[PDB]
């Protein structure tokens, strides 16, 4: 008996933002006022001209193999 | 018995925002005004004059192999 | 018997915002005026002129191989 089994494969993940170009990119004015506001539960606030967000939850790799 | 299974092969995700170009973007004025409002339960707000969100959940692989 | 399965396959996604050009884009002015809203439940809200959102829950692989 000759048992010989080759793997050479490849399993890839890419995620995101990959090989972009971005050129001269500009955020105008941004003006927030606020007057008698009220909150009687969690704020979350985010102010700002120009923003580049990446997230990535996901873009795992799992490889299982058996051999008898 | 001879048992020589080759394995090349390629598994790939490519997820998100790639090889894009953006080329002189241009956010324009924002202008918030906020008076005398109420809130009871959770807020988020986002502001801004350009914004730029890559998310990636997803693009995950699973490669599985068996020999007996 | 000889047992010689060759696998060359290229399991592939591409999946969200590829290779795009965006040339001077423009976003226009955005003014949001607000006075006296009441809000008894939960607020989300996103402001702004020039939004690029790619979202990406799937694009995942699965490869299945046996050999018996």
């Amino acid at each position: 008996i000759v048992y010989k089994p080759v793997d050479l494969s490849k399993v890839t993940s890419k995620c995101g933002s990959l090989g972009n170009i971005h050129h001269k990119p500009g955020g105008g004015q941004v003006e927030v006022k606020s007057e008698k506001l009220d909150f009687k539960d969690r704020v979350q606030s985010k102010i700002g001209s120009l923003d580049n967000i990446t997230h990535v939850p996901g873009g795992g790799n799992k490889k299982i193999e058996t051999h008898k």
